[PDB]
């Protein structure tokens, strides 16, 4: 039988088909017309921070398009513009670009092996991330194993059969870029120098137990052998130092130094090696949300999907999409690497959808929304160190714009960000004015999770106050009544000067704002009000808990107090803007509502009447036609969760699976985007656990769903893991670990008690 849970598999085998779509037969495409409709729901990823690949898995033919996380076409993108393609130069900004694929045509003999065999399964199992394949042919048992080793930093295969000289394949390189490809002796060497500059190089080692290697043109062929460890390592010579021009290492001279001696180890050692490390990280959090029927659970992953948009009662799946968001983020975010762009690492696309780049809107936002709270904090650091080594050239396009000047004729102080980014410093298309604060909004939660003084001290504090700089020369003051309050660049109306009426002398508004997705560009637009004030009291906390810059942060606590603040409609809903408009019930974003989730401003417990405004807002919006997105359920998941309505955030759930999961379990915009994967992590730990609001809120509000279950190693601020079970209506078991002693303010059950934590083990 196969597990209920932390296992997404499939019993067809997965369309194969090359990326260049002139290379396909029409039978090859099976029911799709297009090769990255084939790519974004057939492949299952596996991936250890750096190097991934989308495995392709059928009897007669495995594809692995392969990625490494650097491979980035563009440059500094001096102009700002938004063009890309895998020729893009040092002036353009580029994007994402596929690695290469290894295509493995098995063979009986000299013939190509049936397409339809006995019993074929292919199966990423989370528990181990390993990626499996099963079936059965002429009487023989074949085996496939794949994963992404973190501590032998390549790529590891392994073909295995029931009787011994039954495996022979043809092992090939396919490449999108024009790759040179070579295969001499039992390795196959691709490499090349992109339009840009950067150079990358792979190598495909192939270590066979048995039978013989020939390296026929630019492919390698085995026959009769026993058994098959094939090795995939992957380099570019990319840095992350704007001081070397983002050159470091060339990616030959790096190869030299593993590549061989990986594939020159024992597979049971590379295989024990990668699950000691994955689950070190995988299984510091358990989570069980009920159980699923058993003529349910035993349907494999894509008839499941299927049989969840008809009956959406499956616990045991929603379980496999929480773990998995966090299995796609360990296995694209590590320190020391680059961080998760628009789809993880994985992409076959030579011109993504929208670059598979860093969008600061909030898509590299919520990729790591679960970072913390599902006990993943090394791969946050992925992007603190990112928006570091990014900031040089963020300063230079922000002190380029005239727009950002000073009222003194200056170039504006710190930095902030275009709605894109690439690698290399490089800002893209339009202005994100308030991209940095959120930015700033990720540094504080690293620190506020983990109390890592030295981090805040080293790297956070000194950003945090960058930023604040920025806004201190933005920020513009309205006087009584709002005296120069501008909309559209335009003077207010007679009307909507009356909502302006308690606007007090010396009012901080960010001038010229825009709310997410609709408006007027209009002064203290409520989106960046609260961006700026959570910036502004995260940094004043930092200064205080480093004994810092005293008189510069009593200084800003002034301008916190100044800052235009929320305000309740006259139809009783949170404002979006400082004019009481008509609530955008049709709208698709909910801009204002930041301030109750990922900000921590508004809370049904320190702020009531500001909670209920929002509710409202959020209970007149649709879950219809354009609100079906990738990044919508999560965001309003955890925004009706910190609001204590778990019912209507397990429902954001269910649409999440129902109209925008592929029979992968990857989350589709459309097209794919991972920005749903990473998010609802976030999400179900805001209906768990609850730690912004001054102190643990554990489940604040019931789940219908769930009536029933438990969770282990959940993360809360202050460095704090928290299990606990729950059936019925009530909370039982709850037990707070920490590194030090203390007692945290606790509600649970509907009551407010302090509770010690016990030692971590």
């Amino acid at each position: 039988k196969p597990s209920a849970s932390n296992l997404i598999w499939s019993d067809e085998p997965a369309v194969v088909v090359y990326p260049q779509e002139d290379k396909n037969s029409e039978g090859s495409f099976g029911k799709y017309r297009k090769p990255a409709s084939v790519w974004e729901a057939e492949g299952y990823p596996i991936g250890n921070g750096r190097v991934g690949a989308m495995i392709f898995s059928a009897p007669g033919r495995e594809r692995l398009a392969l990625n490494e996380i650097s491979l980035w076409s563009g440059g500094a993108n001096p102009g700002g513009g938004y063009g890309y393609g895998p020729d893009a130069g040092t002036n353009q900004f580029g994007n994402y670009l596929p690695f290469g694929d290894l295509f493995v045509d098995f063979k009986k003999g000299d013939q190509p092996a049936s397409l339809s065999v006995e019993d074929f399964t292919r199966s990423l199992d989370l528990r181990d991330g390993i990626h499996k394949v099963n079936y059965k042919a002429d009487g023989v048992t074949y085996d496939r194993e794949a994963f992404s080793s973190t501590p032998a930093n390549v790529l590891v295969l392994n073909y295995k059969a029931s009787k011994p000289g039954q495996f022979s394949a043809d092992f090939s390189v396919n490449s999108q870029l024009g790759a040179d490809i070579s295969a001499k002796g039992s390795v196959i060497t691709w490499k090349g120098m992109l339009k840009n500059g950067m150079n990358y190089e792979g190598r495909v080692l192939i270590r066979p137990k048995g039978g013989t290697l020939s390296a026929s043109g630019d492919k390698i062929s085995v026959k009769n052998a026993d058994s098959c460890m094939v090795v995939i390592a992957m380099e570019t010579d990319y840095l992350m130092d704007y001081k070397k021009d983002w050159k470091g290492e060339s990616p030959s001279r790096k190869l030299d130094r593993y590549a061989a001696k990986a594939a020159s180890a024992d597979y049971a050692a590379l295989k024990q090696a990668h699950i000691s490390q994955y689950k070190s990280m995988f299984d510091r959090v358990k989570v069980n949300f009920g159980k699923t029927e058993e003529d349910v659970a035993k349907l494999p992953t894509p008839k499941r999907l299927e049989a969840y948009k008809k009956n959406p009662a499956d616990p045991d799946l929603e379980e496999t999409m929480f773990q998995f968001g966090r299995y796609l983020l360990l296995s694209s975010s590590r320190p020391g690497t680059l961080p998760a762009n628009l789809q993880g690492l994985w992409n076959d696309y030579v011109k993504p959808p929208w670059a598979c780049d860093y969008h600061n809107n909030i898509n590299v936002q919520m990729a790591y929304w679960g970072a913390e709270p599902a006990n993943l904090s090394e791969c946050h650091e992925a992007l603190v160190n990112y928006v570091e080594a990014m900031a040089p050239g963020c300063r230079d396009a922000s002190q380029a714009n005239k727009g950002f000047n000073t009222k003194d004729g200056k170039p504006v102080r710190g930095w902030t960000v275009r709605t894109s980014q690439n690698i290399f410093g490089g800002n893209g298309w339009q202005w994100n004015i308030p991209g940095a604060a959120w930015y700033a909004l990720h540094i504080w939660e690293h620190y506020a999770f983990t109390g890592d003084r030295k981090y805040l001290e080293k790297q956070a504090y000194p950003l945090m106050k960058e930023i604040c700089h920025f806004w201190e020369d933005h920020l513009k003051e309205l006087g009584a009544g709002g005296e120069g309050f501008k909309t559209n660049g335009k003077d207010p109306s007679e009307e909507e000067k009356k909502d302006l009426a308690d606007v007090k002398a010396g009012t901080l508004v960010a001038p010229n704002g825009w709310s997410p997705a609709h408006g007027p560009r209009e002064d203290g637009v409520m989106h960046d009000q609260q961006l700026i004030a959570e910036l502004f009291s995260n940094t004043i906390k930092a200064a205080r808990i480093l004994g810092k810059d005293a008189a510069w942060a009593k200084s800003l606590e002034g301008k916190l107090k100044r800052l235009a603040g929320n305000k309740i409609g006259k139809e009783g809903n949170l404002q979006e803007w400082m004019i009481d408009r008509i609530p955008k019930t049709d709208h698709r974003h909910t801009s204002h509502l930041f301030a109750v989730f990922p900000g921590n401003q508004i809370s049904k417990l320190k702020t009531p009447k500001l909670a209920e405004a929002a509710r409202l807002s959020l209970e007149w919006r649709g879950t219809t036609g354009d609100s079906r997105r990738s990044w919508t359920w999560p965001w309003r998941t955890a925004l009706w969760a910190r609001l204590g309505e778990g019912n209507k955030a397990h429902e954001m759930v269910q649409g999440l699976l129902k109209f925008n999961t592929l029979p992968n379990m990857l989350t589709t915009h459309p097209p794919m985007q991972m920005d749903g994967n990473f998010g609802i992590v976030g999400g179900i730990c805001e209906m768990l656990v609850q730690s912004h609001a001054g102190g643990l809120d554990i489940m604040p509000s019931p789940v219908e769903a769930w009536p029933e279950g438990s969770v282990k190693g959940l993360k809360a601020r202050g460095n704090v893991t928290v299990d606990f079970s729950w059936k019925d209506g009530k909370v039982s078991n709850v037990k707070l670990y920490s590194a030090q002693p203390k007692v945290l303010p606790v509600r649970v059950n509907g009551k407010m008690t302090r509770m010690k934590t016990l030692p971590l083990k």
